[PDB]
Parts: C-alpha cells; sequence; structure tokens
C-alpha cells in the first residue's frame, strides 16, 4: 500500500509511486526523475497516464518500452493544467530530466515536491519567488550537519587536473569511470574534454546517453572503445580484480589506470578536503573516490528551507526509522525558530 508522503492531497495525484499496484483514486501519476528507487514498478504493460518531464519521457519510451500513448511529457517553466489542476515542473538541480513539481490546489493550497533535489541559490529566483508554499515534500536525504561535501565545480575541478597530469606523465595510461544510472555525466564529459577523447562505453550506455538532450552529445560519447582514452564501466567492476580485467581486454593498447567513483557523502569526508584526496593504489592501477553529490548538502537545505518558509514540512526521505524522523523534526523546528517563520 502506499505511503501517505507519496500522496497530493486534494488531488487525483500521486508521485513517484508505481510499485503500489494500482492506487485507489489515482487519475494520473507524476515521475519526477528516472532513477530505479523512484519509477519501480514502470514497464511496457503500465496502462495509466504518467506526467513527467521531456528526458524522463524519452527513457520511459527508449528503456522501458512504455508505450507511447500513456506518456505525458511537460515543458519547464510553464503553469500547465493536468485534470483540472495547475501545476508546474521545475529543474531539481539532481540528475538529466529530473524536476520539482508545484501543485496549485483547488482549494488555494500550495505544495511543492522537491522530488530529489540539490538545493542552490538560483532557485531563489524561479517561479517559487512568487508565492507562498503552504506545504514542502522534501528530500532529505543528507538531513543532518555532518553531511558536508565540496562544490561540484571543486570536484571536476580535482578530476580534470588529477587525469590530465596522470595521461600526461604516462601516454599509455587509461582512465575508467564508474557508473550505473544517469546523473554525475559532468566527471566523464569534463575528464574526455581535456584529454581531447570520446568517452567509450556499452551500446547499452550509449542509448542511455542519446535519451538526454545533451548539447552535441554525438561529439563525445562512442561505442568504439578501441578510438577512446576514457571508458565507462558498471560501478561493480571498479575494483582491483574488475580493473586487471577489462586491461587484458585492451590487447596491450595501456600499461596503467586510472579509474574514477563518483559516490554520495563517505565518511572520510569529516576529516578531509578534497585537495588532500588520495587513492587505493596495487601495481599499475590506482582508484579515486570523489565526493560528487547530486542531492543537498545539509547547509543547502537549510538554507533553501529558511528561504521558502514553508508552514509543514514532510519528509520523503530517511523515513522508516523513528530515530530519523526525531532527528530531522528537531532541526526543522531549529530552522524555524532561528529565521522566525
Ligand atoms: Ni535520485
Amino acid at each position: 500500500t502506499c505511503p501517505f508522503y507519496k500522496k497530493i492531497p486534494g488531488t487525483g495525484f500521486t508521485v513517484d509511486a508505481f510499485q503500489y499496484g494500482v492506487v485507489e483514486g489515482c487519475t494520473a501519476y507524476f515521475l519526477t526523475h528516472f532513477h530505479s528507487d523512484h519509477y519501480a514498478g514502470l514497464s511496457k504493460h503500465f496502462t495509466f497516464p504518467v506526467y513527467c518531464s521531456e528526458i524522463t519521457g524519452n527513457l520511459l519510451k527508449n528503456k522501458l518500452h512504455v508505450q507511447e500513448q500513456y506518456i505525458h511529457p511537460l515543458p519547464l517553466d510553464t503553469e500547465c493544467i493536468v485534470n483540472g489542476v495547475k501545476v508546474v515542473l521545475l529543474d531539481a538541480n539532481h540528475c538529466p530530466g529530473a524536476v520539482m513539481i508545484l501543485f496549485y490546489l483547488p482549494n488555494g493550497t500550495v505544495i511543492l515536491h522537491t522530488g530529489d533535489f540539490r538545493a542552490d541559490p538560483s532557485m531563489e529566483r524561479s517561479l517559487l519567488a512568487d508565492q507562498k508554499v503552504h506545504m514542502l515534500y522534501l528530500d532529505t536525504t543528507y538531513c543532518s550537519p555532518e553531511y558536508t561535501f565540496p562544490s561540484q565545480q571543486e570536484v571536476i575541478r580535482f578530476a580534470i587536473n588529477t587525469a590530465f597530469e596522470a595521461v600526461t606523465l604516462n601516454p599509455h595510461a587509461l582512465v575508467v569511470c564508474g557508473t550505473y544510472s544517469i546523473g554525475k555525466e559532468k566527471v566523464f564529459l569534463a575528464i574526455a574534454d581535456v584529454l581531447g577523447s570520446k568517452v567509450g562505453m556499452s551500446q547499452e550506455k550509449y542509448k542511455t546517453l542519446q535519451c538526454l538532450n545533451i548539447p552535441e552529445i554525438n561529439s563525445l560519447i562512442t561505442t568504439d572503445m578501441c578510438s577512446s582514452l576514457v571508458h565507462l564501466l558498471p560501478m561493480m567492476q571498479i575494483n582491483f580484480k574488475g580493473l586487471q580485467s577489462h586491461l587484458k581486454k585492451c590487447g596491450g593498447k595501456y600499461n596503467q589506470i586510472l579509474a574514477f567513483r563518483p559516490t554520495g557523502w563517505t565518511h572520510s569526508n569529516k576529516f578531509t578536503r578534497i585537495a588532500d584526496v588520495i587513492p587505493q593504489t596495487k601495481g599499475n592501477i590506482s582508484i579515486y573516490g570523489i565526493p560528487y553529490s547530486e542531492h543537498s548538502s545539509y547547509l543547502e537545505m537549510k538554507r533553501f528551507v529558511q528561504w521558502l518558509k514553508p508552514q509543514k514540512i514532510i519528509p520523503t526521505v530517511n523515513v522508516g526509522t523513528w530515530k530519523s524522523r526525531s532527528t530531522m523534526e528537531k532541526y526543522f523546528r531549529e530552522w524555524k525558530l532561528e529565521a522566525g517563520y
């Protein structure tokens, strides 16, 4: 059965609620982004209207084979009417195609559902600036002050400088980047750009990337692995055994691997600056864990909420334990006392 925090009161609507079968009273299913915890349940046999971004809809049609007649793509930053209710989709600063959804209820209540997001001060100048929000359904993934990490720009600067140094020292080194889901594409695209290379990958990953409306993509990616010195591999193969095995396959073209694992936060963030990060090494293989996050840090989250001043907050992440829920409620009250709403 569908949990309450996936239902939008006063509507026929649900958000990211595809794994509960037919939800009683739901006339339109919204999907904020193409990540498996959120699309779980959708398949080619789904027969209700799905509302989403253009990019999400490309992935639903091409990767999940959802039939086209049930896919309803909406433009961003544009007032739209769905089953008689005004909605707006806003960029969530998450992965490609990810949105936040503003719902303007018939009774005058305004609800923001963030989906998954990385809060940014640029959101303070979207269509959110213009009106009051009564209820916020919030991505609370990193809702605790221990969760600190650098800007995406500092992390990319580290990666580009690390890769350019290694390959200039050793023209026979290969760079490998781990991937499992969409998101974080800037990691491998920025490295390939500094190296003057396309990025090489499997046909299935090329197919996924071709759904994302990235400008000039045909100039940046390829399935011809032999022509490329940046390769993408499944995240599970980013270890010494899997990388050794990959280097065999390259037919003596390369004699060294430098590999990157974009993670979320890890506890090494509570001790080390990005500048100071070092790899795990075995022989001619080195592996860097880099903290490239597509979710808000604690401080980013706090700033957004203190600016928006919602009347009520409903967390959508970390809701399964009483300890997590009590922790998050305590921070919500502090933020409200400190800012005065
Ligand atoms: Ni996500």
